[PDB]
């Protein structure tokens, strides 16, 4: 096919076109992007004196463990403590371990920071060393440090110790440990609370993020971060929704919450840590506010909304407000950030097409109040576009789609037929998740993708050429879900996977990165792709440099030739770069073969005319300079 490139741009490409969608799903927060290495660190939201309260914790030797509703808890937010008792007549090493999130990476090039709170609930003559450390799951000690404690310490006391492994472990089957001498400790009871183990963090942020994962997200060159969900915003009930104020301040003051994917969230990855990550990466937030629906099906009545609308105003004030004018903005100042953060976009709820009977009134009351307080923010509606009809008229809608790879190349003209009437669209969740049109959300045996494939990434890329062509009205687009702990999965496929030790960049991650990193501010119209066809392209140009990015998706099983005609330009560089992602149709990056499919960069000859053969199942970017 001959593709004529117009030199005259049709529209400016929004700075926000490509970004990320985050919720704590598949242990993407706890266990994932948040760097904390101990699971169930503070006994949040568990039933005392049950086995589940002790999840991830194990005795060493004859130690007696229980999770208790502490008569004198470490804080209002953390009512539970680990009661540790050493039997009469004990000896040697007695204590307990934490298995981490399916392991702990023990690296001798890393210093770890261990902390806990303890008290003796009954004053005693105990005198001896408390030891913390890391050990292989055989009990082989790799790091250890200790400090002297006394049984006369009946008030809550924090211990802070650094750990330096003598050797890197051969795998991630390691545990954190706390021990005392069994003979010196015989008959003693200690109460513990609020444990923590951190490795070095992204940008050395206190209370920060896991370095490999955060660097992988930054590598993708995102412009926005949609958070905190997603289903994980909503809760199962009003009382279990996400709440911004429970996520800020000391970790002692964060009660956690049962999230929407089977596990407790610490809320250690809270509002200020999200905003700090945006600052560190140059992303802006697309921040959701709870909108009076939870996933057990309860809508708040119209006459119940007021306090929840005020909470949403308080949440935005934390982010942008003048510290002299509100308590939440003074709190941001008090936590070391007096300058407001950037916030231009707020999403009202999540997937309110599930509660379309109530969303008209919830949308109306939330947006009337929030637009009055925040006249510069753009509020995004979550129902299906224009059904039901909302008031006020939404300036933006969030569109989600999970479909087959084939649907994605067949629907690359999704936005071409939309009216241009001042509405902008966020593709806030999309993914090609299955090859089975009959059962998209079924099992891997029934066609669900365990991991993104070449087929699914190339279908996506064809659809993304439409997003870019239609970027006059499409302002933002994110794959979902972003992250996956391969040891605790609730949804596949995911953009980036990991275990406790290493990261797996999917084929779809590479498609996302090739689109995002190779994007100009000018959209250059070109010969249209065949609507329904397997072959798609989108061309942008950087006004400041003339760097021109020709993105090509062949989502089909046939190689296809393209001849580009740049005759309308004055000059075209005599060479260009080619970046290509390709492979067999069903190929994936997996924990066992994490680099099976990776992009290849080369130099090609270019000019006012050149020919490229787009291989079957490929994503290609050709960069040239045009003036
Ligand atoms: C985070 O902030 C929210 C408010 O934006 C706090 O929720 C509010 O908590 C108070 C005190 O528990 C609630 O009032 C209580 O209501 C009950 C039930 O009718 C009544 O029996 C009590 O005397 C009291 O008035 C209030 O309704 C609730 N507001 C909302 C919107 O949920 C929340 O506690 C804060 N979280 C943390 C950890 O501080
Ligand atoms: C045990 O942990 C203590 C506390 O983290 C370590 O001592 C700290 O070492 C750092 C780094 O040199 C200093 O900045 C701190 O001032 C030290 N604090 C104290 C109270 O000494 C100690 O090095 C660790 N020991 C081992 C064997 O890992
Ligand atoms: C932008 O254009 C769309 C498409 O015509 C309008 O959408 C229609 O909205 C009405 C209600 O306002 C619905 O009953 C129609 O079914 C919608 N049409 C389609 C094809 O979805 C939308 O109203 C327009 N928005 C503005 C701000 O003018
Ligand atoms: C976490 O998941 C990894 C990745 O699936 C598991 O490691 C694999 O274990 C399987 C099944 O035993 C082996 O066939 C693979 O060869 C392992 N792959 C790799 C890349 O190591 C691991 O066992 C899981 N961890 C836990 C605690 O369940
Ligand atoms: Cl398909």
């Amino acid at each position: 096919v001959t593709v004529t490139v117009n030199k005259n741009p049709s529209h400016t490409v929004p700075s926000t076109l490509y970004g990320l969608m985050f919720e704590d799903i598949n242990h993407s927060g706890d266990g994932g992007l948040y760097a904390e290495l101990l699971q169930n660190r503070a006994f949040q939201q568990v039933t005392p004196n049950t086995a589940a309260a002790l999840a991830a914790w194990h005795p060493i030797s004859n130690a007696k463990l229980a999770v208790i509703q502490d008569p004198s808890p470490v804080s209002n937010a953390l009512p539970n403590s680990l009661q540790f008792s050493v039997p009469s007549g004990s000896s040697g090493r007695v204590g307990f371990t934490n298995e981490g999130f399916w392991g702990i990476k023990v690296d001798s090039t890393w210093t770890y920071k261990a902390s806990l709170f303890f008290r003796f609930p009954t004053s005693s003559s105990f005198s001896g060393a408390l030891t913390v450390g890391l050990q292989t799951n055989a009990g082989r000690v790799l790091a250890q440090n200790s400090t002297q404690i006394r049984g006369t310490t009946t008030k809550w006391t924090q211990i802070n110790l650094e750990l330096h492994p003598t050797a890197s472990a051969p795998d991630v089957s390691n545990s954190f440990f706390v021990t005392i001498d069994g003979a010196a400790g015989a008959g003693q009871t200690i109460n513990f609370a609020m444990f923590s183990l951190f490795p070095p963090t992204f940008k050395n942020r206190p209370n920060g993020l896991r370095a490999d994962i955060a660097e992988t997200l930054a590598e993708m060159g995102p412009s926005f971060f949609r958070f905190p969900g997603g289903n994980n915003l909503e809760g199962q009930t009003t009382a279990t929704r996400w709440q911004w104020n429970a996520t800020v301040g000391s970790l002692l003051d964060r009660p956690g919450r049962v999230g929407d994917w089977g596990y407790v969230n610490t809320d250690g990855l809270g509002l200020l840590e999200y905003l700090q990550f945006f600052e560190d990466t140059g992303m802006e937030p697309i921040m959701a506010v709870w909108a009076g629906y939870s996933l057990g099906g309860t809508s708040l009545a119209e006459n119940q909304l007021a306090p929840y609308i005020q909470q949403a105003i308080d949440q935005i004030n934390f982010v942008i407000g003048d510290p002299a004018k509100s308590a939440p903005a003074a709190l941001r100042a008090s936590l070391g950030h007096p300058e407001p953060f950037t916030l231009r976009f707020v999403e009202v709820g999540n997937e309110d097409f599930f509660a379309a009977g109530s969303y008209p009134y919830r949308w109306h009351d939330f947006v009337t109040a929030l637009q009055a307080q925040f006249p510069q923010i753009r509020f995004i509606a979550t129902t299906n576009a224009w059904n039901p009809v909302l008031s006020p008229v939404p300036q933006s809608y969030d569109v989600h789609v999970y479909q087959t790879p084939t649907w994605f190349y067949q629907n690359a003209f999704y936005y071409d037929g939309f009216q241009r009437n001042g509405t902008t669209y966020f593709e806030g969740e999309y993914a090609a998740i299955s090859t089975n049109a009959n059962d998209l959300f079924g099992t891997v045996a029934d066609g669900r993708l365990a991991f993104p494939t070449v087929q699914s990434a190339t279908g996506e890329a064809a659809f993304m050429t439409g997003l870019e062509r239609n970027s006059d009205i499409v302002f933002a687009a994110s794959y979902a879900p972003l992250l996956q702990h391969v040891n605790s999965t609730q949804w596949t496929p995911d953009l980036v996977s990991y275990d406790a030790g290493s990261v797996i960049k999917s084929t779809s991650f590479f498609a996302q990165k090739l689109f995002a990193l190779n994007k100009g501010d000018q959209y250059l119209p070109s010969t249209l792709p065949t609507n329904g066809g397997t072959l798609h392209w989108s061309i942008t140009r950087a006004s400041s440099s003339g760097k021109t990015f020709i993105k090509i998706a062949n989502a089909g099983s046939s190689a296809q030739s393209l001849t580009f005609q740049l005759t309308q330009f004055n000059s075209v560089s005599s060479t260009g770069t080619l970046q290509v992602l390709t492979g067999p149709e069903t190929a994936s990056n997996t924990p066992e073969a994490p680099q099976a499919i990776v992009p290849k960069t080369s130099t090609i000859g270019t000019g006012k005319t050149f020919t490229y053969n787009a291989p079957a199942f490929s994503v290609s970017v050709i960069t040239v300079t045009t003036n």
